[PDB]
């Protein structure tokens, strides 16, 4: 069959993973999308002239350890991690969520890109600055996305799957 990518988006409840999602699936921001809805929505893309199917898991919920949620997450080939500008505490968690990775790949070398979301809001509590530092000291790149006005949604998505191929041609 044709190329798959299974991206997993994770971070904080209310960073905008579920918006994320369905801007990249849909082509449209929904303000409202349910926190206890975790699912998976695959589409057919075309990246520097690849056709690939982008299954990508937007992960909800509960936070819980659960060992299907482990071994679910195991399966996930890259990440986005996501923050968003106007909550500084999501961006100290994206910590946690690097780590969680790191635990469950059992890998210093797992695909990440990491989101900065909410760019259009003018109530800016993490500098832009401080997330490029935080994405050099990882090794990963960084973009600023709006779920809003779908700025940056196709280069976070595009950029995560490049890190894939870097990372299946070592
Ligand atoms: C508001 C609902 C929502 O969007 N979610 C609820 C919290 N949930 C969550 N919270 C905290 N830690 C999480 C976590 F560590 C993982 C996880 C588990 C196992 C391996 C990796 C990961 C990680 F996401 F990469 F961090 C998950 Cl899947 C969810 C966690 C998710 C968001
Ligand atoms: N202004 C703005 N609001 C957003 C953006 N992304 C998500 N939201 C809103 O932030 C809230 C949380 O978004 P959601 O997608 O449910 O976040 P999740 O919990 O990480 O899945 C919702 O009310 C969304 O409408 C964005 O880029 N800009
Ligand atoms: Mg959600």
């Amino acid at each position: 069959g044709m190329t798959e990518y299974k991206l997993v988006v994770v971070g904080a409840c209310g960073v905008g993973k579920s918006a994320l999602t369905i801007q990249l699936i849909q082509n449209h921001f929904v303000d409202e999308y349910d926190p206890t809805i975790e699912d998976s929505y695959r589409k057919q893309v075309v990246i520097d002239g690849e056709t690939s199917l982008l299954d990508i898991l937007d992960t909800a919920g509960q936070e819980e350890y659960s060992a299907m949620r482990d071994q679910y997450m195991r399966t996930g080939e890259g990440f986005l991690l996501v923050f968003a500008i106007n909550n500084t505490k999501s961006f100290e968690d994206i910590h946690h969520y690097r780590e969680q990775i790191k635990r469950v790949k059992d890998s210093e070398d797992v695909p990440m890109v990491l989101v900065g979301n909410k760019s259009d809001l003018p109530s800016r509590t993490v500098d832009t600055k401080q997330a490029q530092d935080l994405a050099r000291s990882y090794g990963i790149p960084f973009i600023e996305t709006s779920a809003k006005t779908r700025q940056g949604v196709d280069d976070a998505f595009y950029t995560l799957v490049r890190e894939i191929r870097k990372h299946k041609e070592k």
